[PDB]
């Protein structure tokens, strides 16, 4: 009756958090949850009651593994400088067939060795893995393996190219070029995955193939129903929000009894490392007639806050969101779902990857506005705030999606499929 279930994910807290959500549902049904991740997440993993396994304890001498979270800013600073200078079209021309995350693929060999040893030792009944791309170990281990996807799922559909930020209102002419450039760089990803798979003598699969079951996490009302169905074996979970740390969130006395709406500002787990980005956003908000709670990121201690702002490096985002009126976000999927669950509209300033797809989805479906870094001004950000605060149509759309997310029973089907696959080893 009781299953051994092993989770893993890449370093990004977004990938871990999505998995923690599914791990909760499965623990409530009486299964033993294991989580293979990095020592900086042992505390949260063990607090949710999962057994913690360190990726670092299973490293191969010739393939060392490092947690890239303390040094992701270098990568995120490059994305910022480019997105600040270039339009999304100009950025794709420049990329010259270079894919957004093909550079990570060669570096994956170490984690792959580690997971082969970990799945052999712990002999689980099923594995789940939130990665940006399939990894050889998922096809060599005895048990079935369910890819979990927490990024924007447009990549699972035949439609606008992914990582591009295309609109449903975009004319065929503007879209023909971006489509062409994206197809060119998608094959750079395939060629890099070929080398990684060849390294382990495993036949190459599509980067987002699900052999039996795949779980993508996106709200039904935002899912791409106008493009048809996702790829085979891929099933939607409307949300995967981890257990709240504190149920009640005490507001800081600085922003209490002060004039204006209450606005949350975070640029995520990764982009938040770029102090120049937060500084660009916060400087003009000094003279926005409202109150800001700011996630300042790993370098937050060196970021100036003004009289209408309170902030810490890390914020309890899930506890906070119910108390705010508006969320200024980077376009991360967990932040999107956390925000819409709380019923808050979004101003999305996308930085890299699926964030552009999520930002354009927020715009296209009347759940907030997209603000591009190339066009960014204090004038346009302050107007975006006033427009979205006062737009009854947007605030109605968000409330509607909020209700669809609370009432969702998508979790019921998804739990059954995980249990069926784990016990039957097929669907
Ligand atoms: O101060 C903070 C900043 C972020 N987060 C969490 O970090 C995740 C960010 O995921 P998302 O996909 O939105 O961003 P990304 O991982 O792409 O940066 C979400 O679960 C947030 O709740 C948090 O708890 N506190
Ligand atoms: O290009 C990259 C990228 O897009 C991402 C990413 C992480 C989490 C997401 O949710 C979405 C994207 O991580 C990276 C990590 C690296 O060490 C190097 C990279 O080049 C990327």
């Amino acid at each position: 009756k009781s299953l051994k279930i092993l989770f893993t994910a890449l370093f990004g807290p977004g990938h871990l958090n999505a998995c923690l959500g599914i791990g909760s549902l499965l623990r409530k049904r009486g299964h033993q949850i294991y989580f293979a991740h990095f020592p900086r997440h042992r505390a949260t993993i063990e607090k949710h009651g999962f057994l913690f396994i360190s990726l670092l304890d299973y490293a191969e001498p010739e393939f060392p593994i490092v947690d890239m979270l303390p040094d992701i800013g270098i990568i995120a600073k490059f994305a910022f400088e480019r997105m600040h200078k270039l339009t999304p079209l100009e950025l794709f021309r420049h990329a010259s067939g270079k894919h957004t995350f093909a550079g990570m693929v060669n570096g994956s060999k170490g984690e792959n060795y580690a997971m082969m040893k970990i799945v052999k030792e712990y002999k689980p009944d099923v594995c789940l893995a939130d990665y940006l791309f399939n990894m050889p170990w998922m096809f060599t281990v005895d048990c079935p393996v369910i890819p979990v996807k927490s990024v924007n799922p447009i990549e699972l559909y035949n439609g606008p190219p992914a990582l591009t930020g295309c609109s449903i209102h975009d004319p065929p002419s503007v879209r023909e070029e971006i489509e062409q450039l994206a197809r060119k760089s998608e094959l750079e990803l395939e060629s890099e995955l070929e080398k990684l798979f060849a390294h382990f003598n495993v036949p190459l699969v599509s980067y987002n193939y699900a052999q039996q079951l795949g779980i993508y996490i996106y709200p039904g009302p935002l899912d791409y129903k106008e493009l048809g169905s996702p790829k085979e074996n891929w099933v939607r979970l409307d949300s995967s929000i981890r257990s709240t740390e504190i149920s009640n969130f005490e507001l800081p006395e600085k922003l209490k009894d002060k004039p204006g709406k209450l606005i949350y500002v975070s640029m995520g787990s990764l982009a938040s490392a770029v102090t120049e980005l937060l500084t660009m956003i916060l400087t003009p908000l000094a003279n926005s007639p409202h109150r800001f709670i700011v996630s300042t990121g790993p370098n937050g201690d060196s970021i100036k806050l003004y009289d209408n702002m309170w902030g810490d490096k890390f914020i309890n985002q899930v506890a906070l969101l119910p108390k705010v009126d508006l969320f200024i976000t980077h376009g991360g999927s967990n932040s999107l779902i956390e925000g819409l669950t709380a019923g808050k509209p979004l101003i999305a300033i996308p930085q890299f990857g699926d964030q552009l797809d999520n930002a354009q989805r927020i715009a296209d479906l009347g759940l907030g506005v997209r603000l591009n870094l190339h066009e960014f001004s204090g004038e346009k950000l302050l107007k975006a705030i006033e427009d979205v605060l006062n737009d009854e149509k947007i605030n109605a759309n968000v409330a509607r999606v909020s209700e669809e997310l609370k009432k969702s029973d998508s979790k019921d089907k998804v739990i059954s499929l995980i249990e069926k696959l784990a016990r039957d080893k097929k669907l």
